[PDB]
């Protein structure tokens, strides 16, 4: 096996690693690194080329092709360089200092995020999805863990990441799965819109809308679209926001609005 991308020696020459691990999957790790020339912080995603005994180098090239396609889009993370060694392909990514948007979905920070801030973040997440949908790209993993912030004090901008599941239209955690995934119905752009309803639901209420005691109850709630819309949970959430979410959390994908229509919802129109 020959190496396509730059050599690992160049990486150790231009960049220094730190002890800071930003994320760790099964076959991927994200460590922080700094440029020896400029002292700028970057994020290095090490991806293993062999997963479960399969040479997965092709899928990594697919994820690079997608990142490269959406470089002009600022709602998508920027790819700067690529390096490769015997077992790893390394992606040098724009650093997102704010971290996962998952942080704001916790009651521990509900006191600093106002409805006006969610409107701005939701509007930003849509502009990225719109761009991706313009180019027949579907993310499929739009979970709060794969949506980051450029900062937190003050709240920064959106940066989408993790394109390991990006396909084209019409292709082949439980709580973030759409109901048409459980029916095996073909993929569709509307599948990403279901996940945006959960992001908005999780930010405004600070609770997951479908997770149950065990996975059995989780899958049931999804396939039944059983969501908690009670007054106790929405007593301090606008009705416009509710209309926005309910229009997205519906079982039939063809009924969910597109990314273009969502930007026209009366909830997102206000001088900020
Ligand atoms: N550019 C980045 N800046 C800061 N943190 C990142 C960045 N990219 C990824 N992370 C962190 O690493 C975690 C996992 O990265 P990800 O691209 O989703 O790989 P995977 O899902 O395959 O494990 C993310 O949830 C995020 O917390
Ligand atoms: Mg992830």
């Amino acid at each position: 096996e020959n190496l396509y991308f730059q050599s690992m020696e160049n990486f150790n020459n231009f960049y220094i690693l730190t002890s800071k691990e930003l994320g760790r999957g099964k076959f991927a790790v994200v460590r922080q690194c700094i440029s020896k020339s400029t002292g700028q912080e970057y994020a290095a995603k090490f991806l293993k080329k062999r997963r479960r005994g399969q040479d997965c180098r092709a899928e990594i090239l697919h994820e690079i092709a997608v990142l490269e396609l959406a470089k002009s889009c600022p709602r998508v993370i920027n790819l700067h360089e690529v390096y490769e060694n015997t077992s790893e392909i390394i992606l040098i990514l724009e650093y997102a200092a704010g971290g996962e948007i998952f942080s704001l979905c916790l009651p521990e920070l509900a006191e600093m995020v106002s409805e006006n801030d969610v409107i701005r973040l939701i509007k930003q997440i849509l502009e990225g999805v719109y761009y991706l949908h313009q180019n027949n790209i579907v993310h499929l993993d739009l979970k709060p863990q794969n949506i980051l912030l450029s900062s937190i004090y003050p709240l920064g901008d959106i940066k989408i990441v993790d394109f390991g599941m990006s396909r084209k239209i019409g292709h082949a955690t439980p709580e973030y799965l759409a109901p048409e995934i459980l029916n095996y119905d073909p993929i569709t752009t509307a599948t990403d819109m279901w996940n945006i309803g959960i992001i908005a639901y999780m930010l405004l209420t600070h609770t997951s809308p479908f997770v149950g005691e065990d996975n059995q109850e989780t899958y049931l709630n999804i396939s039944q679209v059983n969501v908690d819309y009670s007054e106790e949970t929405f007593s301090s959430v606008s009705q416009l926001a509710t209309d926005f979410i309910q229009s997205l959390l519906v079982k039939n994908p063809e009924k969910r609005p597109t990314a273009e229509i969502c930007l026209s919802h009366s909830w997102l129109q206000q001088w900020d």
